[PDB]
DNA sequence: TGTATTTCACACCGCACCTCAGCGCGTTTTTTTTTTTTTT
């Protein structure tokens, strides 16, 4: 299982100071699917994180990732928006064949299309040095904080 | 009898359609002007 629990959320907050319930919202139904997803993964080495942008940036319309931390536990936060929708079990198997960790530290929920912080978080992350973007941002963030007149 | 594994089923919440009429809305030199021919 390990949909999204209080423990991962606590260290997520301790690192990026914004919740996972405020960037996504709720499904405990591990059957309901979606193409877009969010993810934060724990206990990762930076080399395979940089290679994670490498590997994933085949098959998704966008991909954002950012990294921490301070001597207390690493929370590599992803933003994943695949090409064809895949369930929490399928994307769970993908990422837990990706990151050489347990099924524990996965954070799978669809992103929330109406919400301010839900795109402010990634809009701030987009300027971070270790952030790795590919192509157009998904229409949710790329709707909430952008889609504004490029040159009036 | 306990439990993994999944669409229908009422609906959060909506992207975006069509639906009205109250807001904007316009031409005027040239001729005539008294000027000096214009018979006388």
């Amino acid at each position: 299982g390990s949909r999204a629990t209080v423990f991962k959320l606590g260290l997520f907050k301790s690192l990026f100071l914004c919740s996972f319930h405020d960037i996504t919202r709720l499904f405990k139904n591990d059957k309901t699917t979606n193409q877009q997803w969010v993810l934060a993964v724990f206990g990762l080495a930076e080399v395979f994180f940089e290679a994670s942008f490498e590997l994933l940036k085949k098959q998704c319309s966008f991909l954002q990732m950012q990294k921490r931390s301070h001597e207390g536990g690493t929370c590599a936060v992803y933003l994943i928006c695949f090409n064809t929708a895949k369930s929490r079990e399928t994307v769970r198997n993908l990422m837990a064949n990706m990151l050489n960790v347990r099924e524990e530290c996965l954070m799978l929920q669809p992103p929330k299309i109406r919400g301010l912080s839900a795109a402010l978080f990634w809009f701030k992350s987009s300027l971070s040095p270790a952030t790795l973007k590919h192509g157009a941002l998904p229409e949710w963030i790329r709707a909430q904080t952008t889609l504004n007149a490029a040159a009036a």
